[PDB]
């Protein structure tokens, strides 16, 4: 669909059999989710944001569905203020910016 | 135009009579620009994200031109690692997400 930006672009996503609300974030290279129980092996990693760096759990080849669009990519799990959907996932669902 | 998400959506902006590269960021409520000596009054503010918070200076009713699209609104100035164009400006230039 076309999504205007007068509100936060929040969407219901499905990961690990759970539904969650996430923010479509064209300023994030990577997708970062709040603390959660995800099945599958993971590797430690660090990501930095506007305020510094945090510790995350990196899950590769994770199934994600966004508004009926399926993705399979890396998901970082850690103390992010918000579930954010980064470009690694947004490209898989064919998301573009237009003005 | 249409901008894909394979790479960071960097564009040229014009503010305070200066040209700069900024990130079109649907995940940002407000525009936040690298440290620059803007004139006029301002109010302190703190914005938070991954890594915590940074303190910024909020100027209101600032003219920004994004690839020819004119906008006027709030602009936050502070030690951000990247120039960020937020929804407050993305709405004024008619930007949308599409997938
Ligand atoms: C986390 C979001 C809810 C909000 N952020 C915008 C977001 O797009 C930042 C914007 C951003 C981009 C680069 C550097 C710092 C901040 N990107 C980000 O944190 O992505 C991280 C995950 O993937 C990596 O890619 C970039 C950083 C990593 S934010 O920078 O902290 C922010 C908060 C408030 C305002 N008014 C403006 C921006």
């Amino acid at each position: 669909p076309q999504i205007t930006l007068w509100k936060r672009p929040l969407v219901t996503i499905k990961i690990g059999g759970q539904l969650k609300e996430a923010l479509l974030d064209t300023g994030a290279d990577d997708t970062v989710l709040e603390e959660m129980n995800l099945p599958g092996r993971w590797k430690p990693k660090m990501i930095g944001g506007i305020g510094g760096f945090i510790k995350v759990r990196q899950y590769d080849q994770i199934l994600i569905e966004i508004c009926g669009h399926k993705a399979i990519g890396t998901v970082l799990v850690g103390p992010t203020p918000v579930n954010i959907i980064g470009r690694n996932v947004l490209t898989q669902i064919g998301c573009t910016l237009n003005f």
